[PDB]
């Protein structure tokens, strides 16, 4: 019913040449050969980053999309690229990372990177059924992807519920993957969410075309159908004329070292 939802089933409709040709099509790609270098080498003290969702994070914070500050909390954690990259961030006091990391999740990958001293990582951890605590800018990143569009809507719902449980009211900047925007469940919970905090859902163009994920986000206000509904038309027509071909940038580096504050 929805353009995203077209988008979804013809998706899985494409062959393997003209999906892996697709997926890649008009995409901003992060160089990861000297991270992945480094972390082959088992290295600790080179700037890298520990995930290529450590660009996803700088567009949005230098895009103005989050500010990030305070205590943060960075919920679905995995090897912690988004966790890292607060650290080093000026106005951020401390960062605790909650993750799986446990039948075949990914675990945090201990950096030393700045700011890595007032990083606290926590395995074994279910964010969904975990008690709650406060802070001031509220990441989450968690949505596994699904060939089935009701397990996706259903994934991004459980996600956007526990947001809203661990949002505390001094929590006045936040950042959540929303798996699958499209479905009329999510717009739904995407409005209300916003009724009560602001914000505005944001595309970032470090996701490849295979996936509709959006990251709801503090910093800006705009209409989510319009959002919602421009990134499925910008897919679609990447699917009618797809040019296999990314757009390469720099990889996220940060400076090394402890913080005092
Ligand atoms: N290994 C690795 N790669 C990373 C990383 N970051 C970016 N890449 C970049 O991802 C590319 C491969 O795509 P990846 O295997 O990671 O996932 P893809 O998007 O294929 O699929 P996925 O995100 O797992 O699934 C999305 C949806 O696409 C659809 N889909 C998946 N595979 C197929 C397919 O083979 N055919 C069709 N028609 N649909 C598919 C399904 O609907 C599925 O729900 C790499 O070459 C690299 O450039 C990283 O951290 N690790
Ligand atoms: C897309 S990865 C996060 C990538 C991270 N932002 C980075 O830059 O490295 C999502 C992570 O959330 C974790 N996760 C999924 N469900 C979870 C849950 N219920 N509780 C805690 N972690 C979960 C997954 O194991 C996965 O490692």
């Amino acid at each position: 019913v929805t353009l995203g939802e077209v988008w979804k089933r013809q998706l899985n409709m494409l062959g393997k040449q003209e999906f892996e040709r697709y997926k890649v099509s008009d995409i901003t790609e992060v160089d990861r050969t000297a991270a992945r270098r480094y972390l082959k080498e088992g290295r600790t003290d080179v700037g890298i980053s520990v995930s290529r969702g450590a660009a996803k994070i700088r567009w949005l914070h230098e895009r103005g999309y989050l500010r990030i500050t305070g205590r943060v909390l960075d919920l679905g954690c995995g090897r912690g690229g988004w966790s890292y990259y607060a650290a080093a961030q000026k106005e951020v006091m401390s960062v605790k990372g909650y993750t799986l990391g446990i039948e075949g999740h990914e675990k945090p990958i201990h950096m030393q990177t700045l700011g890595w001293n007032i990083v606290k990582f926590k395995d074994k951890s279910n964010v969904f059924t975990m008690p709650t605590e406060p802070s001031d800018t509220l990441l989450c990143d968690i949505g596994e992807s699904s060939s089935n569009p009701l397990v996706e809507r259903d994934r991004t719902m459980k996600v956007l519920e526990n947001f809203e449980r661990w949002k505390h009211v001094n929590t006045e900047n936040f950042c959540v993957k929303v798996l699958a925007p499209y479905h009329p469940d999510v717009i739904e919970k995407l409005e209300r969410l916003q009724l009560r905090f602001g914000g505005g859902i944001v595309r970032v163009p470090f996701s490849r075309n295979s996936t509709h994920e959006m990251y709801y986000i503090s910093g800006a206000r705009n209409n989510i159908t319009h959002m919602v509904n421009t990134t499925s038309r910008s897919l679609l027509r990447r699917m009618t004329r797809p040019s296999g071909k990314a757009i390469i940038e720099g990889d996220v580096f940060l400076p090394t070292g402890t913080r005092s504050v």
